[PDB]
């Protein structure tokens, strides 16, 4: 098998196991119109202290920075990985991103955050985030399979599996602790599950590429993956600092969120056979174990 | 205002009305696992005469010739029509085609038609159908916007709005008259509604292209569209002859199916401002009015 080459017959599948990702998204499928956000609008308006409102506002803006955008990467994977089973997953994933866009676009509207969203791009922390996101996808349109592989790798391991996860954690933790933001936490939980599925497929694709082209993955390029991992963590850790610019939440300190992120980065590296990059404080990490127990 | 030109900023939308197509497919969304085909399997095995079974088998094979294939045209429209609103529709449509593929692939399996499906491509009537289908999409990957426009036009007006519709009509008519093939007619009705939506969006895209580039739609190019309309009808009319090779169904004669097809071809031409091509026998057309009353 060669993942990069087109095949003559539709059947049999060369990577039949990838078909499970279509079933996974059909099971996770959701539209924001299934949730009721009336209490969330009221909570955001009058139920929060100024510290809590600033944290929630910034978290919603940070999710939207990624979700409220044109996201065609998954829908285009078939051009460079021309397999029917990959094209099926890619199309299923591309549609799920349209559902995410509509959900967060609706949430910015009803929370009265459209003007703040338009001005978000001017923030240095956001520009720094955009830099690592654009660098990660610099080869998304490359004619070289090895360069394109770098884009899949960084996109799946770090963007899909980690970029939004401090934000998903903040919303879920807020609902778990305060029983507020019911509709938003439902939408966030549904988005988390789909991003987890997106990254898992990308991890599987990378392991197929690595199995078929082991010589592309030397100690040298493994060091290049590790420095991109560090850049992603530093940028996301700074986004966390900005989210809590008006004060930390006592039940979810930044130190707890940072350990949660480092662990996700480690798991992404380990998923493709690399060694872990971050030393983990187990006691601080334990505080967020409930998140993965919910997402699965 | 140019449909072919990239707009990086998400809002304001240039064609906000195209968003209705994403909501239309979310409303029509279905998976074959929502239907029960147990009675259909039994009907196909023991409930049909030799004439009826041959007609149903050939109809299912003809639907599958189009549906059981990699269908990435809709998911790629954004490359040449780089608008966020178009990209959202394209991704939603590309996913619906994966659902259609899984549905008809499941139906070929449970009806024991996998081997007959593998050999279908060798039939002269099928080769003749493939010829007009491939000719219609010959410019699907062109760098010239005018040539690409020809592919969208033929694909939407004739392939999406008509190619499968004699088959959808045959299945629904069989269920209406005989109260058999319950699950299959449900899946066919659900597919018909989504193909109707697919072609409607394509018609809207063509009318935007025609509004922005009226000089592209000259008498010479309109004559080519009419010549392609005739080629599509002749090939689909021959597919109908093949479906009924073992005998016609008294309740749905070929003359009735052919008038149904000619009328659909006329409506596609009229939808983009071209004149009707076929003379219609109104009495024979009236016999299939119930079909559009169900789909629309
Ligand atoms: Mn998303
Ligand atoms: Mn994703
Ligand atoms: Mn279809
Ligand atoms: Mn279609």
């Amino acid at each position: 098998t060669n993942i990069f080459e087109k095949r003559i017959n539709l059947k049999p599948y060369e990577y039949p196991e990838l078909n499970e990702y279509v079933a996974a998204i059909r099971h996770s499928y959701w539209i924001h119109t299934e949730f009721n956000f009336t209490s969330d609008i009221q909570d955001f308006k009058t139920g929060l202290s100024e510290v809590e409102r600033s944290a929630i506002k910034n978290t919603m803006l940070a999710i939207s920075q990624i979700e409220v955008a044109v996201k065609t990467f998954w829908g285009d994977v078939h051009h460079r990985l021309p397999k029917p089973e990959i094209a099926a997953v890619g199309a299923t994933f591309a549609e799920s991103e349209v559902r995410h866009h509509d959900a967060y676009s609706h949430l910015l509207e009803i929370l009265g955050l459209n003007e703040e969203f338009k001005e978000l791009k001017k923030k240095p922390v956001i520009m720094k985030r955009v830099h690592y996101l654009e660098t990660s996808l610099k080869h998304a349109k490359s004619d070289d399979d090895r360069e394109y592989t770098e884009s899949i790798l960084l996109f799946a391991l770090f963007i899909e599996h980690v970029s939004l996860f401090s934000q998903f954690l903040i919303i879920m933790a807020f609902n778990k602790h305060k029983n507020m933001l019911k509709g938003i936490s439902n939408a966030v939980e549904a988005t988390s599950k789909e991003e987890q599925i997106h990254g898992d497929f990308g991890v599987d694709i990378i392991n197929i590429i690595k199995k078929e082209n082991p010589e592309w993955f030397d100690e040298e390029h493994n060091n290049l993956i590790k420095e991109m991992c560090l850049n992603s963590f530093e940028a996301e850790s700074k986004v966390v600092d900005w989210i809590f610019e008006k004060g930390e939440l006592d039940f979810l300190p930044k130190a707890v969120i940072n350990e949660f992120l480092k662990n996700r980065f480690n798991k992404s590296l380990e998923a493709i056979g690399l060694e872990k990059l971050f030393d983990i404080d187990e006691a601080l990490l334990q505080e967020t174990e409930w998140f993965d127990d919910e997402i699965i």
